[PDB]
């Protein structure tokens, strides 16, 4: 029957881009006869202002009652001076990921046709193009390991975090990465620091174990330091990157920046039962909120991922995805996607969402 | 009296580039009337072949008897299939750094005049140039924290590593970074993951404490994921990056790759008494060993750093550095520094070292 979405738009540009994603979703809902109901909940900075913490109990409960979380972006200068355990980004995201066992983080990143010049890559390298999916383990590793904290005082005061992974944790995220590569260019690059870390040694070992179920998929391993170098020089040679929590954090950001168009990039954080959290790869960008300049595509595509992965509405997802393609090849680009020559052709946040929603309605 | 250097050339191109560094050192020794004696010791792959382990007791002892270690590069496909605790790179480097308390790792990286086109950066970004020194803590953090290892079996088997830092450890590496920035463009960017890690929270706090002694130096903090993005887009805006062990590992490699000329990059790993290990930033590059194509500059400049930091021979260090500059502006470039148009002008490893040594002798 009726799917239920918890909408957690957050701070900065979160609400202005979410409006567009909802618009585009309305068009898909009409097209494909989907019954989806949405409820908005405060999260992040806005929840601190309205409820005193970044993840109110009522927001968490709302997410428990939902089929998926359509998440915008959290954080801003207003809350930057809070203590770490009170700050809105970590305080929204990590407890959500932990509470819903969102172990799989998917961050697809491609260099889009006609947007090479925005890539910080040398032109010959951007011309080759790339499509790299980062598959990052999201509920384990050093993010959530214990013990975590500090002891002592003065010069001998120490703080500590424990990177821990079990075989089961590694194998479930590896399987996602292999399955994904099977649908793509059949290569998994597993990123670790096996020359230094015991966690990484187990990582590498278990990824090799999972590989036996995927004779069709090429496995290679790379150190995270070396990986930062290779993505810069030859990102065309990667297909799926499979990473631990901290290493995928790092690499997914690098890869996103290499596109030159982070406003296009969405992500999915999924548990094993199909519930997930779908959010743009980029931040709350408070510098631009309320001006109608923010690119809503990453939010719109977060809604497409939501449809695909949580709602099992692949047609609807793909329709959104095609409508975004159509915008990008029909002169509907926000200002950050354009060179200075061309920046006067910039579309506003509402123009973009209107275009995209209209493309969905028109049968793209 | 006579300085004593332990020379640990290692594997792959290590020995062919070390020969040049020794050549250039001989010229400096003659110029500045330095009395330096050197003894070669096996390390890495060659030590596994000759002694059964990557860091023989006699090599470690040789290093104990020395004023500094002039280190080449370790590792190669021959040893790649060994267990992690037997492999030559980690097995040479980490016990050296730990045994000599080499807490400070310095990796200067600049985009050289006339070599912008080799940078994987977009041309307008490479044209702006950059000079970024990574100051990385080298003896602490997750590299050496305990507990480290694994427990259990089967799906519930777990491995673990503990990221730990005390105030004392953070403050000593922070001081290096501030002192270095005071000599440069007066900015320290401290890189952490304070939104997630307790270790990072202490990092950030203590770096802010150290800052009070440096009113002249601008401090800013950045998350390691965000840092990977910003170095790509605007590396001209960084001066000194100050990083924990794992975060500096990652970032220093990224920054080195952004130069496009890793064969030029040297590094210094120093304890608080002035003993250190000086090594190129790039690996053993077995693909090219024995062919006389390897760029010896990074090794030559490792010898310059050795002179400066361990031997207190600043004039000699700078002479080497000027002789390398002279090579690079006098058409003495190895093939990897040249575009395909120009690659037939490539100099061999010996030609480069002969040039550089001759420039030192000639009074550059
Ligand atoms: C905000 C922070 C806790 C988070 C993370 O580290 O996972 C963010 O960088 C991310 O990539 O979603
Ligand atoms: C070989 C490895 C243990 C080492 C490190 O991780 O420190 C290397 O990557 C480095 O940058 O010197
Ligand atoms: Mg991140
Ligand atoms: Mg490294």
């Amino acid at each position: 029957s009726s799917y239920q979405i918890a909408v957690l738009a957050g701070d900065g540009i979160g609400p202005e881009v979410m409006a567009e994603a909802r618009k585009v979703l309305k068009a898909v809902e009409a097209r494909f006869g989907l019954n989806i109901e949405y409820t908005e909940y405060d999260v992040g900075g806005i929840a601190i202002d309205n409820h005193g913490c970044p993840l109110p109990e009522a927001t968490l409960k709302g997410c428990e009652a939902a089929d998926a979380i359509l998440f915008g972006s959290v954080g801003g200068p207003k809350w930057e001076k809070l203590p770490p355990n009170e700050q809105p980004e970590r305080g929204a995201l990590l407890p959500l990921r932990g509470h819903f066992e969102l172990f799989c983080n998917l961050r697809p990143a491609k260099l889009h046709d006609g947007l090479e010049h925005m890539s910080p890559l040398r032109s010959d390298i951007s011309a080759r193009g790339f499509d790299v999916l980062c598959v990052r383990e999201l509920t384990g590793g050093i993010y959530f390991g214990k013990p975590k904290g500090r002891q002592g005082e003065g010069e001998s005061e120490e703080a500590f975090d424990t990177m821990r992974y079990s075989r089961r944790e590694i194998s479930r995220i590896a399987r996602i990465a292999f399955e994904a590569a099977r649908g793509r260019r059949k290569k998994v690059t597993s990123v670790d620091k096996a020359n230094v870390l015991a966690c990484s040694v187990l990582w590498r070992q278990v990824v090799e174990e999972v590989a036996v179920d995927f004779p069709d998929v090429e496995l290679e391993h790379i150190y995270i330091d070396n990986a930062t170098m290779q993505l810069l020089r030859r990102p065309d040679e990667f297909d799926v990157m499979l990473c631990s929590n901290l290493f995928g954090d790092i690499l997914s950001d690098e890869i996103a920046m290499l596109t030159g168009s982070m406003g296009l990039l969405a992500s999915a954080s999924m548990n094993s039962t199909g519930f997930g959290l779908f959010e743009p790869a980029g931040g709350s960008a408070p510098d631009i909120a309320g001006k109608g300049i923010a690119n809503p595509i990453a939010q719109i595509l977060s809604a497409a991922l939501m449809l695909r992965h949580s709602l099992k509405q692949e047609e609807a997802a793909s329709a959104i995805e095609r409508a975004v393609t159509k915008a990008l090849n029909s002169g509907y680009l926000t200002g950050e996607l354009l060179s200075s020559d061309q920046r006067h052709k910039a579309k506003t946040t509402v123009q973009m969402g209107d275009f995209i929603a209209d493309a969905v309605k028109a049968g793209v």
